[PDB]
């Protein structure tokens, strides 16, 4: 099923909700019973020329990609008056990662955590191989499909890079999550795979520490940033970044794990490991570990 009859997916609650998109929570139900299968339908209000744009691109990436690791594209659907597409996914009912990791903590050993730390580096590999950027990689966009297998998503900033390039450049971004983002990415809003695994080294801290409030990495800078505290966030982390200053390991965090981390934030893009590299040093510390 390609597309999905509006009149046959069945409204029921919203999931979560960004700036210019929703993600809504519906069933698909054909024969008109209540029966039908549950899907998340993501779908544009209050947006520009360029988020219309961002969002039929958003559609294309979802579509193409097949991995166990990446949250599935299912199909489209008609918005209002047939003018829009809403897109259908399949719906993972454990949510984000970052909760779950909180609600479960008391039962989730660092053995369980290698192997999110695992299959999340799978999907980027296969990003990666589809020359695909991610940006917005984060425990908070992550999925929990089952307590042992999770899917990237949330692909609203997604980018493919050209044939013949390896990163690609924006205009300032106005408002971004400023602790996962490589330092070329905040100085110069560069992005490439290699921002990319920045980001991944921030999602292995977000694993093991659980997402702890406590030793976020906005509660880690406030602690880090100094005695000056009326000095713009943005400014005082690239200062903190330049001088070679890091989120500290966390206090259960496998060593091995940590020192992942430290690759996954060397300050040049090229100095930092792939996916592909990372891969296989996860895999042995996962098998290591069960
Ligand atoms: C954890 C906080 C948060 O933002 N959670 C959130 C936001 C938006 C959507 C979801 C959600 C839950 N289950 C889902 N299944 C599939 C998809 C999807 N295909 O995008 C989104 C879902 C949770
Ligand atoms: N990657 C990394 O270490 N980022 C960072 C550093 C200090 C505070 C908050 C985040």
């Amino acid at each position: 099923p390609t597309i999905f009859e509006e009149r046959h997916l069945k409204y029921i609650s919203q999931l979560g909700k960004g700036n210019f998109g929703s993600v809504e929570l519906c069933r698909y139900d054909p024969l008109g019973d209540n029966t039908g299968a549950l899907v998340a339908v993501k779908q544009l209000q209050h947006s520009g020329p360029d988020q219309q744009r961002d969002f039929q691109r958003e559609i294309q990436i979802l579509k193409a990609l097949h991995s166990d690791f990446i949250v599935k594209y299912r199909g489209v659907s008609y918005g209002p008056g047939r003018q829009s597409l809403r897109l259908v996914m399949e719906y993972l009912p454990s949510g984000c990662l970052r909760d779950f990791l909180q609600r479960h903590r008391a039962r989730l050993d660092a053995s369980r955590l290698l192997l999110y730390s695992s299959q999340i580096c799978k999907g980027m590999e296969y990003l990666g191989s589809r020359r695909c950027v991610h940006r917005a990689l984060a425990a908070r966009n992550i999925l929990v499909e089952s307590e042992a297998h999770v899917k990237i998503a949330d692909f609203g900033l997604a980018k493919l890079l050209p044939l013949d390039k390896d990163y690609y450049v924006v205009r300032e971004p106005g408002q971004s999550p400023i602790f996962w983002y490589a330092p070329e990415s905040l100085s110069d809003n560069i992005f490439s795979r290699q921002s990319d695994v920045w980001s991944f080294g921030v999602v292995l801290y977000e694993l093991f520490t659980y997402c702890d409030k406590s030793c976020s990495p906005s509660a880690e800078f406030l602690r880090m940033m100094g005695s000056e505290r009326d000095v713009p966030a943005l400014s005082r982390l690239l200062e903190l970044l330049e001088e070679g200053q890091r989120l500290p390991a966390p206090p259960a965090c496998p060593a091995e794990v940590h020192e992942l981390m430290k690759l996954c934030w060397a300050p040049s893009p090229q100095d930092r490991p792939s996916f592909s590299a990372l891969g296989p040093q996860l895999d042995m510390l996962w098998s290591g570990s069960r």
